[PDB]
This record gives C-alpha cells, sequence and structure tokens, in this order.
C-alpha cells in the first residue's frame, strides 16, 4: 500500500518497495542537454491496435488510476522482442492545478499522460511475471495538453462514472487504440527506466512520443473529479488526483531521440 | 550514510531520516500560480557579513558539498528572531548538464545554488540543536547562472584545489559575504520548508532571492569538476556532482513574494 500524498507518498515508497530507491527510475525531465540522436530508432508498428467496436474491454479503478485491459494480440513490432499489450491507464493533476503529466519537457508538465503498457511476450507469459525481470516491459507515453475535445479519449472518459471507486469495473466498447496516439509517432524519445509506480522495477523500455495530443478542459475536469482511490464503503474516502511521480535523477543515462 | 545516487539516494533518505518523507519538504518549483505578493515582506539586513580579510575561515569538503564555516556574530535582522550564521555551502549539477540548483523558477534549473544557513540564536545555542526545533533555521538562497566572472565567488572557488577530497580542510581570508548576494535583495521568495538534506527537518524559513548572480563558464566548471565525495585514497573515487535534491510536491500552499 502506497499513495501520491503524505506518509505513504513517493518519498516513502522505497521503505516497502526497494526498487523505488534504486537506479534507472522514471519519470524524467526531457531537456536538450541529455538528448542524443540515434539512427537505430526506426518507426514502431502498432499491430492489432484496431479493437472491434462490437467487442468489450474491461475498464477498472485499481485505486491508483483508471486502467483499460488490452488483449495480448495487440502488440508492438520494432523492438528487440515482441512486446504484447496488457493495459493502458492515465496520470493527471487536479481541477486547481491541471498539470499532472509524469514526464516533463524542459521542466514543463503537460495536463496529463497516457501509458500503454506492454510485456515481453517472447520471454514471459504476462506483465505480472515480466515486471521484475530483465527486458520485461515497454510503455508508449502520450503527453496530453488541454485543447480541443477528443472523441477518441472520450471512448474512455464517458465510462468513468461506472468506475468511481476502487475495484469497480465496467465493459467499454473496443475502438482503434491508435486514435490515442499523436501525429508523427516516428518522432519519439527512448530511454531505460522503471515503473513510475511501486514496485518501481527498472525493467521498462520507455518510448515517449515527441508530439502531444489534446483533450478539452471539460474532459480533464471529468477525469480529475470522477475517481476515488478508495472503496465505495471507505469512511476516509480519497480523491484520485495528482497521481504522478516527481521526475527522478538521470543516474548517468541519456535519452535517445529518433529526431535531430 | 546518505548520497544523491545509488541505493542510499534521496528516495531512500526516509528510511533512516523519517522527516524526508514528511510535511513541508524543500526544495520546490517557484511558479506564478503558487506566488502571492505580501506587501508586509520588508528588506532583510545582513549584519557582520563584512569579514576581516585578516581573519581566516574554514572551508571543508564533507562529501555532500563544500562548506565555508561562518562566525555566529554574523546575522540577519528583519525576522521575528535573530538568526546567526553557521555555514554556507553550494549545490551544482555536472558539466554535460550544468543545471544543479535545488529551487526551480517556472520549472527551470539555474546552474547552481548557494545556501547561507542561519539558526535561531535567540532560542538555541547552535545550528545542530536548532535544526530539529520550531523556527530553528533560516536559509538565504542565491540562484547562480553562467555569465561574467565573479571576483567575490572566486574568493571561494580559488581554494577548491585544497579540499578536492572528503575530509580535506582549508582557510579563506574573510571577504564581504554580502558580495555573494545578487542585486535587489529586497526582492525575494519566502516560504516555510525543510533542510534539502537529511535529516530533512521541516524547520527552515526559506528566502530565495528573485535575481540570480552570474559566475563565468570557467568558475562553474571548476566547481562541477574540482571535488570528489570520496577520501583522497578511496580506491574507487566518485566525482562530487548532482548534489541537489529533486523538487518536492507543494500541495495547497503559497510562496509569498516581497515583489508585486
Ligand atoms: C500493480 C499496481 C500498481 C499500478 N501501476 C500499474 O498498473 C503500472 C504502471 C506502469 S507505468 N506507470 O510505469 O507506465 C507500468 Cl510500466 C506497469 C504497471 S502494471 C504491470 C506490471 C505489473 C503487474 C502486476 C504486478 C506488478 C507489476
Ligand atoms: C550534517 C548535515 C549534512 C549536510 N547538510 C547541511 O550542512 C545543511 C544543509 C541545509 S540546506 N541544504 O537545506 O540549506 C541546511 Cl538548512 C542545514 C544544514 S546543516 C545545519 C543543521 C544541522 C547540523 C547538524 C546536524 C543536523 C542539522
Ligand atoms: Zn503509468
Ligand atoms: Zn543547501
Amino acid at each position: 500500500k502506497w499513495t501520491y500524498f503524505g506518509p505513504d507518498g513517493e518519498n516513502s515508497w522505497s521503505k516497502k518497495y526497494p526498487s523505488c530507491g534504486g537506479l534507472l527510475q522514471s519519470p524524467i525531465d526531457l531537456h536538450s542537454d541529455i538528448l542524443q540522436y540515434d539512427a537505430s530508432l526506426t518507426p514502431l508498428e502498432f499491430q492489432g491496435y484496431n479493437l472491434s467496436a462490437n467487442k468489450q474491454f474491461l475498464l477498472t479503478n485499481n485505486g491508483h488510476s483508471v486502467k483499460l485491459n488490452l488483449p495480448s494480440d495487440m502488440h508492438i513490432q520494432g523492438l528487440q522482442s515482441r512486446y504484447s499489450a496488457t493495459q493502458l491507464h492515465l496520470h493527471w493533476g487536479n481541477p486547481n492545478d491541471p498539470h499532472g503529466s509524469e514526464h516533463t519537457v524542459s521542466g514543463q508538465h503537460f495536463a496529463a499522460e497516457l501509458h500503454i503498457v506492454h510485456y515481453n511476450s517472447d520471454l514471459y507469459p504476462d506483465a505480472s511475471t515480466a515486471s521484475n525481470k530483465s527486458e520485461g516491459l515497454a510503455v508508449l507515453a502520450v503527453l496530453i495538453e488541454m485543447g480541443s475535445f477528443n472523441p477518441s479519449y472520450d471512448k474512455i472518459f464517458s465510462h468513468l462514472q461506472h468506475v468511481k471507486y476502487k475495484g469497480q469495473e465496467a465493459f467499454v466498447p473496443g475502438f482503434n487504440i491508435e486514435e490515442l496516439l499523436p501525429e508523427r509517432t516516428a518522432e519519439y524519445y527512448r530511454y531505460r527506466g522503471s515503473l513510475t509506480t511501486p514496485p518501481c522495477n527498472p525493467t521498462v523500455l520507455w518510448t515517449v512520443f515527441r508530439n502531444p495530443v489534446q483533450i478539452s478542459q471539460e474532459q480533464l475536469l471529468a477525469l480529475e473529479t470522477a475517481l476515488y482511490c478508495t472503496h465505495m464503503d471507505d469512511p476516509s474516502p480519497r480523491e484520485m488526483i495528482n497521481n504522478f511521480r516527481q521526475v527522478q535523477k538521470f543516474d548517468e543515462r541519456l535519452v535517445y531521440t529518433s529526431f535531430s
């Protein structure tokens, strides 16, 4: 058990989850001095992203974020192994401070952040088994900026009202998960890092897209007001807000870019 | 034992230093939405900061920073108690990434940060005894950027050669310590926080001057490269770099400004 605020917050994670106080932690601040162009970084292909709108996918409040379960037929080609999808989820701030991206760019938070989590299906049978193992995970990160209404993101946000409390679950119709990605997915940052949550294992190949996507003010307000970290019956209910980790020391890492 | 790197890093400080996971942690990002002008914040007076050049003061490498011992006769006038000087020390980054201030303005790191540590000499005999007590400590924080050669900061940096390693000590003719302060010291940020180092006690009244000082690219490089955090005959030397804490979450609070 852990939170983003007070005694159980991120400065205390390492007391229960030692990897949280180890090396190669995420997120990080993307800034010119630590960037390095790499000709190796070829375009990813997103296979099986186009989920049938006549099929149903489990959305869950896990007490930390809202998660959408993804089928393992969904995958990434282009890395050293096949990375199969396990779930996507978000990180955001609060109505009075809508700047809850995990990754920052030249010291600036975006409004929110989407993480599409994949596991090494060539090595491991699921994300859970893969999470504490070498080369176990790969995440696509989309930075989210406040702008126009996003009908694609709304295929998640219109469902939040059925997963208000921890452990609540709701079937959501499939849609093309590629619609959540920004323009020019060929332009990305790539670095070796960790889960941004406990148990913080340094097993994550990070891809952060260069370009953000936009969702409206009304979409962020809904995301920032709809969810609780706590069970429906908890007498000390806590709002699910500011569910982002502070950026971490580089530990001599560089971030490789597909662009110069 | 505590460091800015590896398993004994800042995410692990809370294990042996509980306060590092507690309330009112420094440093923080100073940005517009958390600033509030308070017309009641008048100028500090720096008394006995003009040290005899015929008096000598101990410079030490403690393996966390380089520290100049200061005489208690020097103090700040303007607060509700007299705060007497104990030491000044610095925080910096590394030559590939020369952005190692502790406090940030609008998410931006300055090259470095000087701290002049004072203690409540009306209530407490010493900084050690004051450190974990109400209204114990007051720091003057100076943000340092690349710029023109600074003769006054060179009165310190000219002696780094003699304190290369953990343990080494050296003497510095006195100079006017007010010479290390920027222009318009009437302009400052003010907030209650913590030591940025273990034991992280929430006992510090922070005064961060609005205006940075400038040191030359060569002065900054000397600081970043002159010192080690290991003993002169450690087999495995460690360069003393990136000796700054990551900014902390600053939830539902204000930094007050002396400036509109
Ligand atoms: C186990 C509950 C903690 C909540 N975190 C995640 O679901 C999560 C977050 C990330 S992140 N924010 O770095 O993108 C990642 Cl990369 C993976 C997971 S969960 C999948 C791995 C796992 C499964 C089961 C137990 C432990 C880990
Ligand atoms: C034994 C302490 C280890 C190193 N830290 C400092 O000297 C230090 C740093 C700051 S900061 N970076 O917040 O300006 C401050 Cl406010 C005070 C001290 S040391 C003075 C207080 C103290 C002395 C002895 C034991 C504990 C605290
Ligand atoms: Zn995440
Ligand atoms: Zn300091």
